[PDB]
DNA sequence: GCCAGCGTTGGC
DNA sequence: GCCAACGCTGGC
């Protein structure tokens, strides 16, 4: 349970994926997933992400939780 | 006033 | 019963 963040190959250049494990409460150990744009904007849901990227690329098979396209 | 960190909940 | 999506707010 450590924070990890770096480039997401399923998204355009400069986009990054991050996992932050929750450290306390009932949901402790749960891992939230976020994405960051090149400009550093923080995304925490696929609908949010799709309003920025959904025109520029196909997101219909992008799995927000895993960060990969569903083959 | 912001926002990281967690809880709530509707849809499945 | 799980979890995507997001509401809420203590601590700053």
């Amino acid at each position: 349970m450590e924070r990890k963040r770096w480039e997401c190959p399923a998204l355009p250049q400069g986009w990054e994926r991050e996992e932050v494990p929750r450290r306390s409460g009932l949901s402790a150990g749960h891992r939230d997933v976020f994405y960051y744009s090149p400009s550093g904007k923080k995304f925490r849901s696929k609908p949010q992400l799709a309003r920025y990227l959904g025109g520029s690329m196909d997101l219909s098979t992008f799995d927000f939780r895993t960060g990969k396209m569903l083959m």
